[PDB]
């Protein structure tokens, strides 16, 4: 089982034998600090709560678990046995913390509080940062979630300029991540992230996290069609390329089927095989169930042109009422190699200076979604703002003077709507004066137990594009 | 409960309607293959197979469970419920797979077959890619591991140079990354990763892994000491800095102790506070437990030259048989912002161009570490090479036109010693022609069961630095 003894850095071990004598509370607060990805999505700190830090988290046999690895592991005794103890004994064993904070979906500007947390009893000081290292692991949920809103924004207004509406937008960023991030518990919450925007995936987990810890009222969050791999065609032989893709859009006839088509020669492979060869297999197939061809090597942008200039050469193209070209709606087309936010930029720029639709084309995208993301790239951070030693609250800080970028915030904290409609945070202590409405942060665990929960729904809707408003 | 009938790829649920019908045998194997990283450190797979996919994997709920989700996800009945099935009543939930793995803690050029993986029952000739997926997350322990060794092969390099010896070696580079990784399970993975090459960590998750999945001889794999954070510093006040470094370091007075020292300008903090305020408490400390001054900010190496020339006015400095400045023992630096293999190499360089010896300092690394990594570096990846369809072997493989770098192997896989003593894969079951001797994969999981495993202590010999061993 888990160990929230065992679960933090191990420094912090240390740390209650550090902070100034006669401290009754530590006060900390999370924030992407200021430093291109202007506002933040917060998502992910509820799953945190209900798989780590609710209910009875401390028992007798992990303080002694926990005593037994810091011995070994300092070489020394440490470890604040006594601590834990009072935790188990006076609250049996439910974490005397407060954490607030706002709602899930919310799409915040950087360098605003986005949560806060304190110790609910003066013994349990330390406690405050202890669970900094995990709280501060929100980072990749709100880091994936971000970046995938940031896509759909880039797609929303290429398929809006090129299409005249953003029909099909939740289904053009879909995740192949799944084998390609560090962990199965990494591959749940990064999935689960990316739908916050998208609808589209293959990474399994993230589904099961969804249902389990936020919830929706449709089945599913999220939806995939069949699909070929390199090895289902590559095992037909080399010379049966073509039979390989006719066992599989006959096998899948009545539904949309994504082939992989770069095996051998994408080209010839469009051209040829998918254009003379199965044509006649292709022109036959329902608008509800076209066939997806995915090349999947080369330079993305210049693969993508050639496989639709060829494509528009071997079928019939309209053009749409913005001037663009258009595929028949039986074909369509999947670039699922090399993408991230900066290579489908270039993609859809690409394609709508040759004028192709947006329409034409989905993406899928998976190292470049879920795992090539750190936590420096919205600064995800979390600093002591307010400490209360010998009775007297103090505003405290860091502010290192080679770098005015890492100066945190002073005082206890408050995030605001502004006259304007957008957001503040309050320093020092200064929501108090009630001179900006009412705090955006709500109580979502007190003493153990979770106050307050989203359901992946009102996520979704929280985090909507203007575009789409 | 982990469900591995859940823990695929989706569009692999549609594979099995796929492949050439009557085929009876999928082969596939995993490279880190040839596109910096010359070598890699094979290490992580022991964990998956233990922890996902050994003994009973598949039950009724589990195949109902997954049954029900996919008639959701993909709106229609694709789910192979009869294959799930098969496996379930004829062998008891066991998979019917044989995977031969390169032993963990192997060093082996890029572009070499590290394991193999095919099904023992015809029937479930979909089984192999199945799991594909969650064998190919072996990328990151592998990815960790390379990266933290050639890092180490950095240190050594100029530790050597500037010391002429490797004492200390293993303690200069300390995972700080816990905080920075996007998950717990991949804090845990990613530090043991780490331990094979060093045995500083504060990520406490990555002992428990080792403990449980590997084992050593000692009572844990890694270590640490006191340290302070931001907070313990600035919980003080603005104006009590010096108070909250003297009420630590007396804490901590007969231990070593690392106190971060830039909360507001790090070179008053040496010059004034340790330098001169408290020096009294810092020259009186034993070689076993020094002050350790930890810069967290500015240019990693513009500031780690600075602290160190203020401090070596400050105190009492040597000059090492190598012609090196050293600080008093009681003394040393470690720089934990900014670090990666990168910035690693560039604070080394700077400070044997300014003669100081890479003896007054060690590392730390968080995101660099464990985080900033994908499957990219090394291209590790997983492909089918040989089949059997209709009673007849086919060797398979990937060659797109527009990447050479992207064309798989072909055929039946073997590792094998050349004359020369390096490493060579043959394709095309040529390992059976005999004239490049034994295979040296070994079966590690055959029929639901591990058959071969490694201490964390063999995986830690087998991937020591050349120069150690010398
Ligand atoms: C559900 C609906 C019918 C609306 C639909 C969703 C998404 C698409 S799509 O074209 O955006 N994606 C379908 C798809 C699914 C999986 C793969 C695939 O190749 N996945 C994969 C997974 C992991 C690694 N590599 C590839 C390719 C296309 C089409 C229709
Ligand atoms: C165990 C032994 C006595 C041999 C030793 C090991 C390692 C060192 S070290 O100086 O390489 N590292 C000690 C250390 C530990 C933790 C921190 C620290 O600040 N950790 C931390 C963790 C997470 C985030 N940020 C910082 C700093 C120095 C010194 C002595």
């Amino acid at each position: 089982e888990f160990n929230i003894l065992l679960a933090t850095d191990s420094y912090k071990v240390t740390h209650y034998k550090q902070y100034p004598p006669n401290t009754s509370k530590v006060y900390s607060y999370f924030e992407c600090r200021e430093k291109k990805y202007e506002e933040t999505v917060f998502y992910g700190l509820q799953y945190i709560l209900n798989k780590y830090l609710k209910g009875k988290v401390v028992t007798k046999e992990k303080i002694q678990e926990a005593k037994d690895v810091y011995k070994e592991h300092f070489q020394d005794d440490v470890f604040n046995e006594k601590g834990w103890n009072y935790i188990l004994e006076k609250y049996d064993g439910h974490l005397p913390i407060e954490i607030k904070a706002v709602p899930e979906g919310f799409v915040i500007p950087r360098g605003n509080v986005l949560f806060t947390v304190e110790n609910t009893d003066p013994e349990c000081y330390w406690l405050t940062n202890w669970i900094e290292t995990i709280l501060v692991q929100s980072w990749y949920p709100i880091t994936v979630a971000t970046n995938s809103r940031e896509q759909k924004k880039i797609l929303a207004k290429y398929l809006l300029e090129t299409s005249g509406n953003l029909d099909g937008l939740e289904y053009k960023l879909h995740d192949f991540g799944y084998r390609g991030v560090s962990s199965q518990e990494t591959a749940g919450i990064g999935a689960s992230a990316h739908l916050v925007n998208f609808k589209g995936t293959d990474t399994v987990a993230g589904l099961a996290l969804i249902k389990k810890y936020y919830g929706t009222k449709d089945p599913v969050p999220g939806y995939s069609v069949p699909a070929a791999e390199h090895s289902t065609i590559t095992a037909w032989g080399k010379d049966h390329e073509k039979d390989a893709f006719e066992h599989i859009v006959t096998q899948f006839s009545s539904v949309p089927v994504s082939v992989v088509s770069d095996s051998y020669d994408i080209y010839n492979a469009c051209e040829k095989i998918w254009g003379e060869d199965l044509r006649h297999l292709i022109v036959s197939r329902s608008t509800q169930a076209p066939l997806i061809i995915r090349p999947d090597s080369g330079n993305p942008l210049d693969t993508v042109l050639k496989v639709l200039e060829i494509l528009g050469k071997k079928f019939p193209v309209t053009e749409n009422s913005k001037g663009y070209k258009l595929l028949p709606p039986y074909l369509r087309v999947i670039q699922g190699d090399g993408v991230d936010i900066n290579t489908l930029q270039e993609i859809v720029e690409g394609m709508k200076q040759k004028m192709w639709s947006i329409e034409n084309i989905a993406f899928g995208s998976g190292g470049g979604l879920l795992q090539k993301l750190t936590r420096d790239l919205l600064n995800c951070s979390f600093k002591c703002s307010y400490v209360v030693t010998n009775g007297l609250g103090i505003n405290v800080f860091k502010d290192p003077v080679a770098d005015p970028n890492k100066r945190s915030k002073k005082g206890r904290l408050s995030l605001h709507r502004t006259p304007a409609g957008n957001f503040v945070t309050l320093e020092e202590g200064k929501g108090d004066l009630e001179e900006y409405g009412q705090d955006l942060l709500h109580t979502v665990f007190k003493n153990g137990k979770v106050t307050k929960s989203y359901s992946f729904d009102e996520i979704r809707k929280n985090a909507q594009l203007n575009i789409e408003l």
